[PDB]
């Protein structure tokens, strides 16, 4: 029960910590996860006729720079297998009562959201002090800044459509932070095909009698005797000279507040430190969210492989941008048109069609919150679900020069012969997403507290401890290499 | 005769340093210009049946920001004129062999283009700066790096896509800075209808008595009893306490040189001060040229305002990137390529403006680069050249618009008259490059070439009482016709204090 580093989740900052521990020669070590499977948000699952989708990470992001997708990419020249499709296309908008309304050249919307990343991009790098705002307040004020410059169509229209930057971080536009909207992306992103093939490549890169399964963390304990005690749930107890804890920040969070029994709690004694326990305050977690729609064959255009459907907008909103004094007296009147229920039309959806890039007929389905924690709460009501987008569905077939769904879940019509939705938000060991901006946060405080430890012996890992890459599964995986290779060093001095 | 500000030329700078002036009650000053006219390289000419088009600059760039395009802005809000209209559009590209090759499913070229883009931003903003290389270096670096993640299509076609950056700076891909190509375009631009009315506008706010036309200044010097001695052609002298010098800086390159009979060309003394002398150095002259084709009326598509033409490319180019080891051999195959004829309109990207759904007007104004301004300038005056050697282009042009090919209607006792087809009526050629007052469109950065030196020796002044304005003394809008006009307030306001403070 004696171990030089013991890792806490098996995601692929866990994974990658093992596999560096092992390059670097460090033996007798131990990955404890919670679940009775390796991988964590990056999960590949089965449907219709043994298709595969991965319902947790599917992209390699900033292809560019992405270290993780470099590997892949060197391991594909070598063999000649097929690990990723670069799947950028042009983007597809519909809009429910004008139908597609992308690459139009009186409405010309692209260009203006060019203008509206500018503007974003100058409001904010360049200056200090500026007050962080909601997303949707920027694009306000833009539109209050810009309309001598705007068709009444292009108010209306621009901001439904910038709006996809929603599933970029799984919140709603007045949930998020306009500051952290805006990233830069290093290239290209390549659909992976699939995550569990480099989750599987990882974990088989140490000793697999490292790995513990079906294993929850119950507490550590850091003695002045220099060890770390790790509790098990299942009474197991270990002594490690090292600690890496890469759970999510979800349920990391869990550990500064007072309730024990909590599924996926750690107890910390000495608990967290005050700088650690304040940088939750100060950073929140997105629900972004998926649906799969599979299809029994491919009847529609395969013209591009990504399609956004926009909330509804209206002319009245237009009226009211063109005839609004300024920002204050803009945010009166938008309250007063608002005093319905959420649809599928009530916010963007982010569709992938698979058809064009994999040769599958189905559609991976991206969403936000708050519509994914209401979605994933009625996962298992397929007849609820089928309702629930139909009216998209249907748009979107009819954009693509195809035809009305039918329900075949029990000609050249669409039939849907299954739905996958993912559980994320609901599942207590990752509990949302990931880590993400609310208006006023600063996710430099929990990087800078997660990466200094909470001692010399307790580290921490995972997407939400880490500048490039943050909340992806490349920044995940530098993270745990990070913390590897620094206790790598440390056990060498001995 | 005694002045209080002696502003030579009148472009741009040179107009709103005057305005300026006597905005803030400034009297007795005078505008020496060279030229017949103002406007410097803001010129609008007049052609078929009254037809109007900038030879000139003819957007204003970096409309969020543009101080220039924010007040002509409020002017149109304040007087009912239109005086812009955005025509910033979805680009169509048009291969000689492919067609439109623009917005493609398979090709999907503007999305690697942007690629590319973050590529450049990425290669020279490390922490660890990297030496300076042409956008034609850049660009094959990018191929070879990334050729793995790009088709066969994309890779023959992408860098002649990206050659539209050549009409930006009006410079060939082998002789630009890619530390420059890419710059941030804040905002759309807007086109201007037209920039004499601009002109106009500044011109007429001061005395119209301050301003001397054809009068070139051939020295200046500062005397050491303080004041600065004007000297022009035609031997008039003149004495000031102040002097904005706002020539271009191709012609301001020429005072470094010894022979005085070189046309605009102004003899210093003192000399220019040696941290002045050794920018120019670092800073260089692109030579952006225009056509414009004039026809009789539209029938061609009005889906874009914007075209580019891209210059010829092989799948030869496509084999040579696939099977290179590294730069070295990249660069070895490809001079090869290059050693196994003449210039065409092939030869390189051409940027097409469709004025006829931004502007109604049945017109194409085409923007082309060094080397071919130059030549093509130089036959201006022959229109059955310049139509032999555009009519390839004009005509996959018109077939990609789903029109049919260019009739020749530019003799009017010829009575040419066509219904379905597009009739030539008219081509009009700039000549910015044979034309001694500007001897070139703008400042532009050769590879290795750093723009800050220059701007920073010319906004401090060769002294207290000579300072200089203009495009190149700027670092907002550096080439442009809004850095230009916020560098002469700039030197007016500077001096206009000094003035009101005694
Ligand atoms: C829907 C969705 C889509 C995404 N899309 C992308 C994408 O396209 N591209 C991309 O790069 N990233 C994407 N991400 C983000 C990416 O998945 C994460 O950044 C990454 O997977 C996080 O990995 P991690 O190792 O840091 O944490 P995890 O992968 O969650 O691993 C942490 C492990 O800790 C375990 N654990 C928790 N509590 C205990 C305990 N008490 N005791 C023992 N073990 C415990 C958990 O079981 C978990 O497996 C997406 C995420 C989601 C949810
Ligand atoms: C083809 C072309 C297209 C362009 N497109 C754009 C565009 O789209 N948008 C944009 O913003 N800018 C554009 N520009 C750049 C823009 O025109 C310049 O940045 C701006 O006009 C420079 O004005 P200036 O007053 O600084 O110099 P100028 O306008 O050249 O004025 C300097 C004056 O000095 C006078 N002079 C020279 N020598 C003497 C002398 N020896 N004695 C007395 N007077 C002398 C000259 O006659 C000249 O009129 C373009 C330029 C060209 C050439």
């Amino acid at each position: 029960a004696k171990k030089k580093v013991i890792i806490i989740g098996a995601g692929i900052a866990g994974l990658k910590a093992a596999s560096t521990l092992h390059q670097n020669g460090i033996q007798d070590c131990l990955v404890l996860e919670a679940r009775d499977r390796v991988g964590g948000r990056l999960q590949t699952v089965t449907g219709y006729q043994g298709r595969k989708y991965d319902i947790g990470a599917s992209w390699h992001h900033d292809t560019l720079t992405n270290p993780l997708f470099l590997e892949e990419a060197q391991l594909s020249l070598n063999d000649g297998r097929t690990r990723f499709v670069f799947d950028d296309d042009n983007f597809i908008y519909i809009d429910e009562e004008r139908g597609r309304v992308d690459h139009d050249k009186e409405l010309l919307l692209e260009i203006v959201d060019n203008e509206m990343s500018k503007f974003a991009e100058l409001e904010f790098h360049q200056h200090l002090g500026v007050s962080d705002c909601s997303f949707f307040q920027l694009v306000m004020k833009y539109l209050l800044q810009r309309r001598q410059f705007l068709t009444n169509d292009q108010i209306r229209y621009l901001p439904q459509l910038c709006r996809y930057l929603e599933l970029w971080h799984g919140l709603d536009w007045k949930l998020l932070s306009a500051k952290d909207t805006y990233f830069g992306h290093q290239g290209r992103a390549a659909f992976a095909l699939n995550y569990d093939s480099v989750v599987q490549r990882i974990a088989q890169s140490f000793p697999q009698n490292w790995l513990k399964l079906s294993c929850e963390v119950k507490s550590i304990t850091r003695e002045p005797s220099k060890n770390v005690t790790v509790n098990c749930e299942d009474g197991t107890v270990y002594n490690a000279d090292y600690v890496i804890i890469t759970v999510p920040q979800s349920v990391l969070n869990l550990s500064v507040q007072p309730e024990k029994n909590l599924r996926g709690r750690i107890e910390f004694q000495p608990p967290l430190k005050p700088v650690i326990q304040d940088a939750f305050d100060k950073i929140h977690f997105g629900a972004l969210g998926k649906v799969i729609f599979e299809f029994e064959e491919c009847c529609w255009s395969n013209e591009s492989s990504k399609i956004v459907t926009l909330a509804n907008s209206t002319n009245e909103f237009v009226e009211i941008v063109r005839n609004a004094e300024n920002l204050d007296e803009l945010d009166s009147m938008l309250e007063r048109e608002d005093s319905t229920s959420v649809t599928c039309w009530s916010q963007p959806l982010f569709f992938v069609n698979l058809s064009k890039s994999t040769g599958v007929a189905s559609f991976m389905m991206l969403m936000q919150a708050p519509l994914t924690n209401h979605i994933e709460s009625i996962r298992e009501d397929k007849e609820r679900l089928f309702s629930f987008f139909q009216p998209v569905l249907n748009k979107i077939m009819k954009c693509l020069d195809s035809e009305d769904v039918i329900d075949g879940m029990r000609a050249n019509k669409p039939v849907l012969r299954n739905i996958i939705v993912s559980n994320w938000t609901r599942d207590p060991y990752s509990r949302g997403a990931y880590s993400a901006c609310f208006p006023g946060d600063d996710p430099v405080d929990m990087v800078v507290a997660m990466s200094n430890g909470q001692d010399s012996r307790i580290r921490f890992a995972g997407e939400h401890t880490i500048m490039d890459g943050a909340g992806c599964a490349y920044g995940a995986w530098e993270s745990g290499r990070r913390e590897a290779t620094r206790i790598s060093d440390l056990l060498k001095l001995e």
